[PDB]
């Protein structure tokens, strides 16, 4: 239809970049509506490679406005740093940008909280990309939080600013022992941003109510993916926003009646960053191999993702979570000549239950082992293909078991990191 | 349809309770979805009067379970105390209710945080309940909160326990300045309740999935209202999570593309507890008269609900942030007897600018003043009224100047705090 949400099925890193500014062709708006720039989105487009994380997808397209909502929390440093660059690239962000003065704002002293309670969770350390993002979202249903809005009074901004930063840093030195942040250097920094901000500012709920008046197409951009989602995640090791399609109304203003479709993207095989449960972890050669042929190492010390085979049993749970009605199958040529492929259908409890439903807490992961399903690889490329009849049988069978399992269409196919390397099977706002 | 979501369209105490015992006639399921017992919906059934908070208002129907969703933050203090009020009226609650192990706890420190944030806040304090909802909330995105699921280990829970409030006492005793809470004497408290809690678990996202392939019919039951929303409310004079209809599929789990109709509850005239902006605020004879008449006294100092006349402006907003479907107009009686009725349409910025849309921010209302429309009252009671063509004239255009400048229709009008002094123009259910 004219809303579709496009979020991922695993935890993170299933290839949404690429997908929503593929499908933003047809659409008006992109809206991101959770996390902040803890989220990383490679583009690659007829060889040009962007990488972006608080600017949404659907940017290297004209007449495609983009929207960040109010359920993402705002880095001003981040955000600016991320619009020179496109701009430098000749990208006229500042032209197709708008903003919502409800997000919070994640400022210094949350990066600062966020390293120092990492620090102090020693070994149950949850893995965190250091961006402050857990800090911000707690300042924000805390109701102490500053958002885009409290810049319009440069004074008050000021006021404010001080009694949060008080708290902060007295549980920063006196805590966690660690340096303070100064509050004259945020104030400052801010200050001369502040002026960018309020200037893209949009009341956002209204809009999309209009759009949807007038049908336009909206296209919301989901981060990070289901299982990382502070409710139905895998908690503690978790990220602090809601990534399940529930967040799209929460973080955008649009009410639930009107998600059209919901497609949720699937990578061929698991990955995972940060520490957590992942019962389907790979140590072994095929570990590696799925490793070096996926690239997923990262941008620093930490962030080398883990891989594993497809967890049929976590994805039947992406499904119910978010009323998915599309998946959207990448990476499948990583898989490209593996002798056999594997994809979990069950999970052995410690004392010998097995289950087809995953479990909630991290702690009650703890023992499951998967049960798997085993079947032929294929020893012919699948990178590049656009056309389906062009996959291989074993391919193609892998695709069938995993619609048989899971109930849903695979109606998207990425079989590259190029925009164009891809089958279209059924479009989302033709549905 | 099978799924109907009933929210709250202003500031909380429109008559959502009322509403839900009424309906559930016909569900399989109630749910909460949000917030905790600092809601307080109270039942009045053929003269007998039941005041719920916690426990999801289908809990006196039989053949209906009660299922309080992950976005609860629970108290189990407080859920006992309710427990047995009912048990002892001879409601067989242990046998009728289901929690979800992702339920946050709120354990004595929540409240004692609360409470000391509101001192702290001193002029600037919000009018929170002191029931600890806030703090709970924050321990919860910042993922160092116990929920239900952690109490299948006492062991376990022994050793999170005392971290979280070593951080806890920390703050209070060095920063609050405050009395530090007894981790043994919580631990205690706590674990002799352990066993009545994990043993009305479930995992609701499945059984609300499952219910929705065999058509059941499940009823959501809201706390506070559309304008407490920790994202579209008046922040920070707001409540900690999301009022607004998003948050039945985040706190529940059941997908978003499944909420079949949305019944915004809507009192016939304003009323707000806590401090908040209120641009519809009465201070006259009238303000009076709807105070006395509302009866809205509160539990205790401070509950007292300030009253105004109905905002339209805001109502439209609540229209657009929930996707409503339908109107459930209560109170039309308190408005009986008055020569003039009011209802705002627009609001006067200071810079003489007659807007359409409300503010978002609470520093963004501080100037505007209602623009109301002014109709006539009427003499003759609308008490008790259970048939329409019953309605005195003035009433019923009343009714469609509501329908007309927000577009929903208005399908069930109560009359009276008895759950059969109601008029059912058009069932949820049966749309
Ligand atoms: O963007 C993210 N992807 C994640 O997997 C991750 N964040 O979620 C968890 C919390 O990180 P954060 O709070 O920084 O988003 C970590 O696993 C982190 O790596
Ligand atoms: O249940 C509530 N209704 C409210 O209006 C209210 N809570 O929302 C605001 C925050 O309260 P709390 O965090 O306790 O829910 C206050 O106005 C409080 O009165
Ligand atoms: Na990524
Ligand atoms: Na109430």
């Amino acid at each position: 239809g004219n809303n579709v949400v496009v979020l991922g099925t695993q935890w993170g890193d299933e290839g949404k970049g690429k997908i929503v500014d593929l499908l933003t062709e047809r659409a008006k708006y992109v809206v991101r509506y959770q996390g902040g720039h803890n989220a990383g989105h490679t583009l690659v487009i007829n060889g040009e490679k962007t990488v972006l994380h608080l600017i949404p997808s659907g940017i290297l397209r004209e007449n495609v406005t983009s929207i960040i909502g109010n359920g993402v929390v705002l880095s001003p440093a981040a955000l600016m740093k991320e619009m020179k660059e496109l701009e430098d690239r000749g990208i006229p962000v500042r032209e197709r940008l708008l903003l919502s003065e409800a997000c919070p704002l994640i400022l210094d002293y949350h990066v600062a909280l966020d390293n120092a309670r990492e620090k102090a969770r020693g070994a149950k350390a949850i893995g965190t990309t250091g961006r402050g993002i857990g800090p911000a979202y707690e300042d924000k249903v805390a109701r102490r939080g500053l958002r885009v809005g409290d810049l319009f009074d440069k004074e008050t901004f000021a006021e404010k600013l001080k009694e949060v930063m008080e708290y902060h840093n007295f549980q920063l030195v006196n805590y966690y022992k660690a340096e303070a942040v100064d509050y004259q250097k945020v104030l400052d920094d801010t200050m001369a941003v502040a002026d960018i901000l309020t200037s893209m500012v949009v009341d956002v709920s209204d809009l999309l109510d209009q759009a949807r008046q007038r049908g336009d197409f909206v296209m919301f951009e989901g981060a990070q993916g289901t299982l990382l989602d502070i409710d139905h995640g895998t908690y503690p090791y978790v990220t602090s926003s809601n990534t399940t399609a529930g967040g799209v109304a929460t973080g955008s203003g649009l009410g639930p009646r009107y998600v059209d479709y919901v497609l949720g993207i699937l990578k061929a095989y698991s990955t995972r960053v940060g520490a957590g449960p992942f019962p389907t972890e790979l140590f072994d050669e095929t570990g590696e191999f799925l490793c070096k042929q996926g690239n997923e190492f990262g941008a620093t010390t930490g962030r080398r993702r883990r891989t594993g085979w497809l967890d049929t049993v976590a994805v039947r749970r992406a499904v119910q979570l978010n009323s998915l009605s599309g998946f959207c199958l990448t990476k499948l040529d990583v898989l490209d000549g593996l002798k056999e492929v594997k994809l979990c259908v069950a999970y052995r409890m410690p004392d010998g239950r097995e289950v087809t439903t995953t479990p909630l807490a991290a702690d009650d992961w703890k023992g499951v082992e998967p049960i798997y399903e085993t079947m032929p690889g294929w020893s012919e490329s699948t990178f590049g293909v656009k056309d389906r009849s062009g996959l291989p049988q074993a391919a193609l069978n892998y695709i069938k078991r995993i619609e048989e399992l899971t109930g849903v269409p695979i109606d998207i196919i990425s079989t590259g990191p190029d925009r164009t390397e891809t089958m279209i099977l059924r479009d989302p706002f033709d549905a």
